[PDB]
């Protein structure tokens, strides 16, 4: 059987290609979990139908009725047989779904436009002149809506109650956010993000400050699915023949237009 | 009942008190690993005690005997329950033990005597006076005599027949030989012990070049072992309080001494 394969339109993860209108099912897609998913499939020997998620999220619960969206549904639901994309392995994620070992290690940053006085986290929770958010449905605002650490907490005060909304519905959207907010706006998201970003023209935007924690993507499966074993022992795998390396350098950097 | 815990004197990970001689059981202990299983033993409801793995090794195959040794072994045979050390995640030890999504996201790096001509592991391949080598029965050692890039196959082809050896028992033993050789040894170890180092007076060593891949440190217990699921979810919901951000500061950098 062909698994179905739920992931997201994220640059440079999967984007479709110049010339997308003429080909046809895996083929219209690039990127680096495209290529991820092409290892994957070969050491695990199996076919693949590459689709992306419905709803164009990655995954968060519904507080009232408890129902998961994005990738993580789709597997909690049994419309996808595995995710394979930037997918942020989480508690609350790995208590429904399988994560594999991280293909990726990463944490949240700060993008600002160029010449913004922003240096910190730090620095944005002690002024208000400069509006900042997060992805919505994802790990990073679970983030700073769970966390009891100072600086953090304060920041979740400020983006929860924010008017007009601080969140954003895609990176694509927080990133033309910040690009377009003479340097008023300043967008908390992936390092991996971030990085790829500050590469690309206009290169007016740039990721400052440390990384406020360390975590890593991982290829999600349901829970108790068949294929766990082999997807894990994959990753580790290609981690460790240089392939992951080789990827992240071909899509981040030779690709840079800065 | 209780809980045998397998670890390394390894520090800052695990370390005798200055007065373990007049103390019992696990208060004779202290270190990042120390702190990091009473906690794991504290979220998952058990009692433990700690032992130092008795061959001092972390862990690998012997090619002929096939018998694991080291901490790996420990769990292999089923002389502990659990191993909480520095223990890389690879996939040859993923293939006969169970790991925890990583605690700490590391990398291997280079270690010289500070004025040493050297800033990368192209520098050391290109050239001769300088000596340089890696621990034994460790995951740093299996990389190089594993790797297909030429940089770092150049560098095994060296190492693999260099007289007298150059490689160590301990990671004690390379700072050691680092720090006697006047210059002509650079050690291989994994990022955390090398900035650990670098911290620790005489202050005479230092990090040079980026790490040469991307790895993490997970717990682990024997296959198919009760304890997996709870302690996975231990690390990762002590992760995401910023528990181990809190632990490594305090014994790399609150505890620095340079
Ligand atoms: C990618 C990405 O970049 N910033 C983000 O918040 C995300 C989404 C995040 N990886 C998640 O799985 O929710
Ligand atoms: C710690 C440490 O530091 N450098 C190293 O090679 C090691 C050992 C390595 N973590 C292993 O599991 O073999
Ligand atoms: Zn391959
Ligand atoms: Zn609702
Ligand atoms: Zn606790």
């Amino acid at each position: 059987k062909t698994v179905v394969v739920t992931t997201i339109l994220e640059s440079p993860y999967v984007m479709m290609k110049k010339n997308h209108e003429m080909l046809e099912g895996n083929e219209r897609y690039e990127g680096y979990c495209v290529d991820l998913a092409a290892e994957i499939a070969k050491h695990c020997g199996f076919k693949y139908k590459l689709t992306i998620v419905g709803d164009g999220k990655y995954g968060a619960r519904d507080a009232d009725t408890k129902i998961w969206n994005g990738m993580v549904g789709e597997l909690v639901y049994g419309k996808a047989d595995i995710a394979i994309a930037p997918l942020t392995i989480t508690l609350v994620r790995e208590e429904v779904i399988d994560f594999s070992k991280p293909f990726m290690s990463l944490g949240i940053s700060i993008m600002i436009k160029k010449g913004t006085p922003i240096e910190s986290a730090e620095d944005l929770s002690k002024q208000t002149e400069i509006a900042y958010g997060t992805l919505d449905s994802g790990s990073t605002k679970e983030f700073f809506r769970r966390s009891k650490i100072a600086v953090f907490d304060k920041m979740w005060t400020y983006m929860r109650s924010a008017e007009p909304s601080v969140f954003v519905r895609t990176t694509a959207e927080g990133v033309a956010r910040v690009r377009k907010s003479k340097g008023k706006y300043a967008y908390l998201l992936e390092s991996t993000m971030n990085e790829y970003i500050e590469q690309r023209k206009p290169c007016d935007t740039m990721k400052v400050g440390g990384n406020l924690d360390s975590k890593g993507y991982g290829i999600a499966t349901p829970k108790g699915s068949s294929l766990g074993n082999a997807v894990n022992l994959a990753v580790l795998k290609l981690n460790e023949q240089g392939l992951l390396d080789k990827l992240k350098n071909k899509w981040w950097y030779d690709k840079g237009e800065c």
